[PDB]
């Protein structure tokens, strides 16, 4: 991988492997998570931040700032077949004192079209507390140096999904996954639950013909918690549509606790 | 990757991707285990066999027979750093009518020392029936052609671990982990349970404590039993002794066994 000619965005190649396939032979949305994650690293990397997933300055570590996604928004037009080579292109930009937006194209090396596109929300918030805050113009200053200045959407459209409201799935649920707990496997190098396994839990809950006779076409997903190593989450989904489309809830098995809403979109295959 | 010079092996290399870490920024075992399947599975397609992780041909695609694991063995020495490029050679060899056996040797690609290898026992049997088949003839044939016929070993060592018989923990277990499911992310192109889920199942017993203060040295694994995507399993571990564990993943309903296995580990 490499920053781009100007250095506003970075781009990366990736074979698809055997074992991050489904079987429709083609990279499951986990596998485009992940390689989304790992692109967004190496850029981070590239310019000198924190690559434990927190794209921290020294300023940020000092005061104990970390990112952290709020909502995570993915597209897919065509899944990657195994042995595919997928070139995925990112860039970061500011939205004032809310956050950044991470935005990325997911192109076939190939043919050169493109394969899918993916937007993601962050907001700064103390690690330890918890308490998300406003990013200082000391934070911002460190950042925009590596943005481009004029807006550079992945998601222009007027009415386009990445922006909708979604809403809280009210009991009972038509559908449900209970009992779902993270392994080793599902933890980042913090002992953090990995973001792309709450996206495995939503999904756990679709009902297994749905999953066979249709393909995943957008997913979007809010994150108002973090699932600590010793939770217990129960994954939840009620139908509210050629295409399908669900509504999810992951919460604490226990007390009931919201820790992720989200919606999917599925098309007929 | 690519076949080497005489055709007989294979080799790749790998770049450690920020996810594929642990807590010490190194790659984990499983991590490890699915690269030694991605370099199996490459050799596999460079030959002309099947990629499902059955490597078949089109006589055993017509009895419905396939390859199975029936042991894994792994011992690493050093664990790739993140970004570090791993470069994995694979081969496999016959064993008779018993089986095959395929090998890796892990080595970093700038200094060339060996930081791991691995060996694995595969058996055949029919994909409906389950019930074990000791190889034939005219399979046998179709890949001798891709093996080396001297023999070349990753563990030559009369007696090694690899080799060794492992017994069946007694109850109660020293530690356990119970009622652990398999997602759709855990399961293969074929629906089928990946068999480096078992080996995360497996560690999931060990405890935390263990885990932060040492370093897996080797992992033996032996499977008798597949899980099914709807069932629930047990993981129980034993401390034997480095620090030694026997461990033991049984059907969490009737305790039926799946697989039995031991790990060694080296204190930081
Ligand atoms: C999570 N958002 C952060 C904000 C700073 N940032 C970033 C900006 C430009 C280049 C590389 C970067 F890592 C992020 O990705
Ligand atoms: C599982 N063991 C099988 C037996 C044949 N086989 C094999 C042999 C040489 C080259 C490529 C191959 F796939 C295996 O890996």
């Amino acid at each position: 991988g490499s920053l781009t000619e100007d250095g506003l965005s970075y781009k990366e190649k990736f074979v698809v492997r055997s074992y991050e396939v489904g079987s429709n032979k083609t990279a499951t949305v986990e596998t485009i998570a992940n390689l989304l994650q790992e692109v967004g690293c190496n850029h981070a990397q590239s310019v000198g931040f924190s690559t434990d997933g927190f794209a921290t300055t020294t300023t940020m570590r000092k005061l104990h700032l970390i990112w952290v996604t709020a909502r995570m928004h993915i597209e897919i037009y065509k899944y990657p077949a195994w042995g595919d080579v997928v070139e995925i292109e990112t860039w970061c930009q500011s939205e004032g004192r809310i956050g950044t937006r991470r935005d990325w194209i997911l192109k076939d090396s190939v043919t050169g079209e493109v394969t899918g596109r993916a937007t993601s929300k962050w907001v700064m918030m103390n690690q330890d507390t918890r308490r998300l805050q406003k990013v200082s113009d000391d934070v911002r200053d460190e950042y925009l140096v590596f943005c481009p200045q004029e807006p550079r959407l992945a998601f222009p459209e007027e009415n386009n999904r990445s922006l909708k409201k979604i809403p809280k799935l009210e009991d009972p649920a038509q559908y449900s996954m209970i009992g779902l707990k993270p392994r080793r496997a599902d933890l980042d190098m913090n002992q953090h639950v990995n973001n792309v396994t709450y996206i495995g839990w939503v999904l756990e809950s679709i009902p297994q013909e749905i999953v066979d006779t249709h393909e995943l076409q957008v997913i979007t997903l809010d994150y108002r918690r973090e699932c600590q190593q010793d939770d217990v989450v129960d994954s939840l989904t009620t139908t509210t549509s050629n295409d399908s489309q669900f509504l999810h809830l992951l919460r604490l098995s226990g007390d009931g606790q919201e820790i992720n809403r989200g919606t999917t979109l599925w098309r007929k295959k």
